[PDB]
């Protein structure tokens, strides 16, 4: 039948699903690799063993242990993002849409959630990939991976838990859509990573990884670059949390084994609970296990692989949502409600500068300070509030993605970025939060399509130039089919705006504050 | 006789001249110490000893040693600038314009020219007094001191070149003002000095110095503050520059008594060929020979006098031009050209700010070009002309003014801030130039009355109203005159920081003048080079 499939680790049976007056197959839920529990928590994954029979794939599986968000209780606008299936460290999965009649060798796209490594699920239901796959006919892959202590715990030295394990998680899923997608009318040759936030990041680590290279054709990446702040750690960053985690759950630490084995012993919410006690800093957008420069999976630094081109050549569609900072402004600095206009002080405004800079001295504050106070009018409550949205935007997301596209662009094949500055119609949150960070996801994944979900009639079609794009992209490496996006060039550095207005071009996207973050900054905070 | 005044050292004969279809009483080239010359060169002003018989003063006196501007031989607009009577180190005189017939006790405003503290006259054209003292009735004083090396050479610790001497100079025509204006007429009880560029720089120091402060009343600073980065060096600074100047000049490096005893067998335009060799840096405005702070005219930083309340508290009114800097980049600064719209490309830009901030780092000149840069258009020869006028302008002379004026203020007892923006009608330098440094000074000295320069109706009434401000600050120490239906230049408080625009059109109050940039160069770059 068209929902069975043999794979090369074995059988695999699929479900019928409705979309939008039609159907398609899906495959959820298949097994990409041996349920990382037990003796194997912290491990790099080891490929799913072959099984007889026929594999059940008509459900979403379980969700990897992660620290659910419990700040505002019942409201969508958080929930959306929580895990919505039962949590397990046996969350190895991968789901499969495929349109019916079932395609010959086409276009795939795998997404990759985000969630700043310390959680995501590949279930939610703004990740629904039917309505992408049936649309623009591409076979949808979303994939998983260990998030948090359980993917990332860092004690480089050790075979035990080496660390960047999640990200090799996410390889190994890869790597099954490259020796299994050709069984579900998908051209392994034709494979387009592209992902959000740590789920953009972790694309952007792929194309750097030698390890990762040859498993994909070209990416796409939303609101995250490898070198953002908040991806990556150093090998002795990574080792100084991992011990602080044992000090926090009492455990032995003589050895890097004899700690490993006792963090095994403990239950995956215990591990959760003590999570945040690992950071160095008071901080915002900051997350404690991520990905670390160990010289294996990363040869070098980021810098200077991306200064002596030591990565993937190929084309690449990126781009950043015009408010980033909001959603964590809300959650942790003082000032900031989800029932308010949000008006912040001067004195809320220093100290929120404060939580989202902490690496930085009090030079490096006065330095940001400077670049982001309109000292005429420096009471003002809406310019402290829309002054610390841009701070910890351009910071986190905005800059470092600009520093990395023009990094790219010198040895690249293809450039094409970005900015996303259309306020949903729909939503839930308020109007001081502006665009905020992940919700252009909702118009990749072609959800304002679905009427009863409440959406314009030209917010559907905003979702379906975008999809197209986004498709049209994955299938030839440019977004346009033969109003044009032009490419993004070192020269010219252009990009496009995208919302319901007729498209724009614009050039050198937040290039003044960019310039302070990118260059400036860095050399102050060396020298001082 | 009207003409014929009893001084207190001797006798003075004055001259009538004539004023606007009447006259007035001026009493040109009164001597007020005994010449500086000879054995003392470099050494502290000692009083004018006392002459028999009638000193004639009917004619300007000699001008001081200085380095004369060739830059643009003939051109007006620079040599009205320059010296107009011969050179000599015999420059020790004072002017004064009397109205006629004599006032009894009336207000005093003494002039302190300015040039950098190596330039200046008391004669030149736009100096000419008759205009305010007859206009305003007031009597007007003009005095004159040593500059360049001459009277600011320093080699602290020696008593024969202990620096600080052309701000002594100023301070005896101060205390000469003080022991013998009243014989003209003048009140030595309400006695306002005022001065631009160096001169309000001087002005500034006469107010932080112990000394000077029982010279004068009120006073009123254009274009120069006492703390300007141009306008003090340290005892080591002041000290290293004059052994460079003896090392220039083949001295005797042994001791400052030989080193002294060389430079005073000089002649004149010899040290003046070397004088500006002796600089740290190739820069734009700064100069070789300045004030020195010593510990004795200056007890401690002016910083911290300034922090402290450690100064005269009166009343001031000080201001600053829309562009201070222009005068500087064309002399200097490759790209600028007084025949030409001088647009600057982005090369010579960064060359600019370097030439422009010589004491920063390399992470300096980088906040400095940030800060004034649109990088969105950073090839715009405008924004970059514009954007380096500016970054000369704040940093040498509005953003010091604004950091005292608002230290100041705390401790004062009335501080009014102006902004001068009106371009002259008639100027004869180029359109990029702007409202340029020391352009304003025609207007305090009211030459828009006198019909033949060609001004326009409503620059004689700017004119008008600003000496008007000007005398009624120094009578009252408000420019403002009571129950007038004119508008009002408000008060400048610390927490409203108000000014006002000076200019052809109905006046109009601003608040804080160009803060942010000030905040730049006040806060946030003194920080960033501190650290290092
Ligand atoms: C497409 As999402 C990378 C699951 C939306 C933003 O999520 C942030 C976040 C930021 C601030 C407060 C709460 C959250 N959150 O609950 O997810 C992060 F970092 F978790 F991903
Ligand atoms: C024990 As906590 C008060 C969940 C440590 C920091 O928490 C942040 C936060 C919360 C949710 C997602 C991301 C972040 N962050 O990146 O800092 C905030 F906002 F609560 F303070
Ligand atoms: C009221 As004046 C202080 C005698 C005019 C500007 O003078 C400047 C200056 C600035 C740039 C180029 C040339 C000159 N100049 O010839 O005097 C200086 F140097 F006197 F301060
Ligand atoms: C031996 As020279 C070329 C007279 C020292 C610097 O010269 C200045 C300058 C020259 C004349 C008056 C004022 C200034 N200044 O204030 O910087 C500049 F700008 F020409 F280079
Ligand atoms: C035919 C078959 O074996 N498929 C099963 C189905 O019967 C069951 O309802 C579903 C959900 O639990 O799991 C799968
Ligand atoms: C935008 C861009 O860089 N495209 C290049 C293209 O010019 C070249 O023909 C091709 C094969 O080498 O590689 C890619
Ligand atoms: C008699 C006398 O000494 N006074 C003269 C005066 O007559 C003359 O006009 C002026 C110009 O030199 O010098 C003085
Ligand atoms: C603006 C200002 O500070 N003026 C003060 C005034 O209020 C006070 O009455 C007077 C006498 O002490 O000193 C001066
Ligand atoms: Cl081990």
């Amino acid at each position: 039948s068209e929902l069975l499939v043999n794979t090369k680790s074995g059988k695999v049976m699929g479900t019928r699903v409705p979309v939008l007056s039609s159907h398609i197959s899906a495959f959820l839920g298949i097994p990409f690799a041996e349920p990382p529990v037990g003796n194997m928590r912290f491990r790099r994954p080891e490929p799913k063993k072959p099984w007889s029979g026929v594999w059940n794939a008509s459900t979403y599986p379980n969700n990897c242990q992660q620290y659910v968000d419990e700040q505002f209780p019942g409201f969508s606008g958080s929930e959306m993002w929580n895990p919505n299936r039962e949590m397990s460290e046996d969350c190895l999965y991968l789901n499969i849409w495929v349109p019916s009649p079932r395609p010959k060798s086409t276009t795939v796209m795998v997404w990759i959630y985000g969630g700043g490594f310390y959680s995501g699920s590949s279930t939610l239901d703004v990740y629904n990939g039917k309505y992408l796959a049936y649309t623009e006919e591409v076979v949808l892959v979303s994939l998983s991976y260990r998030v948090g202590a359980f993917g990332f715990l860092a004690l480089h030295g050790s075979q035990e838990a080496p660390g960047n394990v999640g990200l090799l998680d996410q390889r190994m899923a890869l790597q099954w859509v490259h020796d299994n997608i050709q069984f579900f009318g998908g051209d392994p040759k034709t494979v387009t990573i592209f992902g959000e936030s740590a789920g953009g990041a972790s694309v952007g680590m792929h194309i750097l990884s030698p390890g990762s290279r040859d498993l994909f054709r070209r990416a796409i990446l939303q609101s995250g670059s490898p070198n953002c702040p908040w991806a990556s750690v150093s090998v002795a960053e990574g080792r100084r949390r991992a011990v602080e985690l044992g000090r926090n759950l009492n455990c032995n630490l003589n050895s890097d084994e004899e700690l490993i084995h006792c963090l095994r012993e403990k239950k995956p919410q215990e591990l959760i609970d003590v999570e945040w006690n690992v950071l160095p800093f008071d901080s915002i957008f900051r997350f404690s296990f991520v990905p670390v420069i160990d010289g294996e999976f990363f040869p070098t630094s980021l810098e200077s692989m991306l200064n002596s081109g030591n990565f993937k050549k190929t084309q690449i569609l990126l781009g950043v949502n015009k408010d980033e900072g909001s959603f964590f402004l809300l959650y942790g600095a003082p000032g900031f409600s989800k029932d308010s206009e949000s008006k912040i002080s001067r004195e809320d405004f220093m100290s929120g500068v404060k939580l989202s800079v902490p690496h930085a001295n009090d030079l490096g504050l006065d330095a940001v300070t400077l670049q982001y106070t309109d000292w005429m009018d420096d009471n003002n409550g809406i310019k402290n509030r829309d002054g610390l949205d841009d701070i910890v935007g351009d910071h986190n997301v905005i800059c470092p993605l600009m520093h990395f596209v023009n990094k790219y662009t010198k040895f690249g094949n293809g450039t094409y970025l970005y900015f996303f500055n259309h306020r949903a119609s729909n939503l839930v949150w308020p109007e001081w939060m502006g665009v905020i960070h992940g919700y252009e996801i909702e118009f990749v994944f072609g959800l304002p399509l679905v009427k009863e979900l409440n959406y314009t009639a030209e917010e559907e079609a905003l979702s379906r130039r975008i999809m197209h794009y986004w498709a049209t992209f994955a299938k030839t490496g440019n977004p346009n089919e033969p109003s044009k996006w032009p490419l993004f060039t070192t020269k010219e550095q252009k990009f496009i705006d995208l919302n319901t207005e007729p498209m724009k071009v614009h050039q050198r996207l937040r290039v003044q504050m960019c310039v302070f973050w990118n260059q400036f900054l860095p050399k102050l905070l060396n020298a001082t």
